């Protein structure tokens, strides 16, 4: 584990990573899909192998030795908000197994069902609080990628309220 486990934010292409491992915002067919999806599909290809499984689950499939943990949140368009709310949940606690089963020091990790899954509503809030909700008895540092400047703003106001 990490010495003093942390989280942290940056706005960037979570291709372009520095950690251990990349949580995938990945879609139930593991097909190459739209936004986060379709940069780890460019840059983590092989990873796609048999990489289909549930709305609430994640899979790891690893890229030569690189994890990649392809984790399912509801597409609020089709979910009510109660059922899409317990899925997402759901979907961070397997990535939470996962980190820790994968022995990682960090993990880079993107909002689910923030992009195209939010059904056309913000769910910085609701994303980010089921994320800490996980990670938080996990030890990896842990690393939260974003695009829009605002949103960066939001979430590092978010991790530094709590320490
Ligand atoms: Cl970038
Ligand atoms: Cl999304
Ligand atoms: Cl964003």
């Amino acid at each position: 584990g990490a010495m003093a486990p942390s989280y942290r934010v940056k706005r960037m292409d979570i291709a372009k990573n520095d950690e251990e491992c990349v949580v995938n915002a990945a879609n139930p067919r593991g097909l190459p899909g739209d936004g986060v999806c379709k940069a780890v599909y460019k840059k983590w290809p092989e990873s796609f192998k048999n990489s289909a499984t549930p709305v609430g689950t994640a899979k790891t499939v690893m890229c030569g030795t690189y994890p990649v943990i392809h984790a399912v949140g509801p597409n609020f368009s089709n979910y009510t908000e109660s059922e899409g709310d317990r899925e997402l949940a759901a979907a961070y606690r397997e990535v939470a197994k996962e980190v820790t089963r994968l022995g990682v020091n960090s993990v880079a990790i993107p909002l689910l069902s923030t992009g195209v899954y939010s059904g056309g509503k913000d769910r910085l809030t609701q994303s980010l609080n089921h994320l800490f909700t996980a990670m938080d008895s996990t030890d990896a540092d842990v690393v939260i990628y974003c695009r829009d400047k605002e949103w960066e703003k939001k979430i590092s106001e978010a991790i530094q309220m709590r320490t």
